[PDB]
């Protein structure tokens, strides 16, 4: 489940235990086959008794052992990171008395994906109004700062080798200020009624963002991780269209993927970002740029902007 480290073997600091009787649950956020994501007030938690909501990432009576075991791993990995502003950062746990529970921020504006998708219409490629700046119009400026964000956000995890394994615009949440956090909703999101998680062999794959690699070897890395931030690139510069559109993962789609058929540019993406996606999509991942590359390129861009 996890390639450089082993999660099971990551300590728990117990200085972030929190009172369950002290959390009040409200609204489902989220929800797989075995896992929830919950909105919820906790009391307590800031300094003085002022009230705050925070995210809580629960099981369902329906998981099992491997289940329990990968919510504690996902735990143990958060305590690990730290807080890092482009990351989902953890706040609290509830270990004792109980089933385990997460305590992470709250992302006023959810994912990025539906984000995207309801924005489309109120796109301006070019500068905003002064008068119609309160309309909240969505620009290139801010895709730009969103690709700079997310590719500093994953320099971070490889830093601390970490793999995500699921890149894509539906794990990557927003928040004020236009911040984006890369998140995992992993057990909370339902894989089997999201056509864009593929049947092969005994799993359901996210194949349209996976490097040949891992679709052919099962083999993931900091290398394969680049290749769905490229298809990433693609979502957010064709504001959240789905991509190979009009393709079906079927045989044709392996064996093209293999020849080296690849996407064209989506319709807003600037030439340098679209070279940018062609190197995540070399067939040699020896050849692809590191997270710490493509900071430093998009950095360049956005101080000619
Ligand atoms: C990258 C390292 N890493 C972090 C993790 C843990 C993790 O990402 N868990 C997680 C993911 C998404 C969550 O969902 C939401 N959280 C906050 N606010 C939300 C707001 C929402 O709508 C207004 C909303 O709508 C659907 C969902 C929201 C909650 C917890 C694993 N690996």
């Amino acid at each position: 489940n996890y390639s450089y480290i082993d999660p099971t073997q990551l300590p728990y600091d117990h200085k972030w235990e929190f009172p369950r009787n002290r959390l009040s649950f409200g609204k489902t956020l989220g929800a797989g086959a075995f896992g929830k994501v919950v909105e919820a007030t906790a009391q307590g938690l800031i300094k003085s008794d002022a009230a705050m909501t925070v995210a809580v990432k629960m099981l369902k009576p329906s998981a099992h052992s491997t289940e329990r075991e990968a919510l504690m791993s996902e735990l143990k990995v958060l305590s690990y990171l730290g807080n890092h502003e482009n990351i989902v950062n953890l706040l609290g746990a509830c270990t004792h008395g109980g089933p385990t529970l997460v305590i992470t921020e709250y992302c006023c504006y959810g994912d990025l994906l539906n984000f995207l998708r309801r924005k489309r219409d109120e796109f301006v490629p070019y500068k905003v109004a002064p008068e119609d700046l309160y309309k909240d119009f969505l620009t290139l400026e801010h895709l730009l700062s969103f690709s700079y964000q997310v590719a500093k956000g994953m320099a971070f995890l490889a830093s601390k080798n970490c793999i995500h394994r699921d890149l894509a615009a539906r794990n990557i949440l927003l928040t004020h200020g236009n911040i984006t956090k890369i998140c995992d909703f992993g057990l909370a999101r339902d894989i089997k009624n999201d056509s864009n998680y593929v049947d092969k062999g005994n799993a359901r794959l996210p194949v349209k963002w996976m490097a040949p690699e891992s679709i052919f070897n099962s083999v993931y890395t900091f290398e394969s991780d680049v290749w769905s931030y490229g298809i990433f690139l693609w979502e957010l510069f064709s504001l959240g269209s789905s991509p190979y559109p009009g393709m079906p993962v079927d045989s044709k789609f392996y064996k093209m993927i293999k020849e080296g058929f690849r996407m064209s540019s989506p319709e807003y993406a600037p030439a340098e970002m679209y070279d940018i996606m062609k190197t995540c999509w070399d067939a040699d991942p020896d050849k692809r740029p590191t997270f710490k590359q493509i900071v430093q390129d998009i950095e360049k861009q956005i101080s000619e902007s």
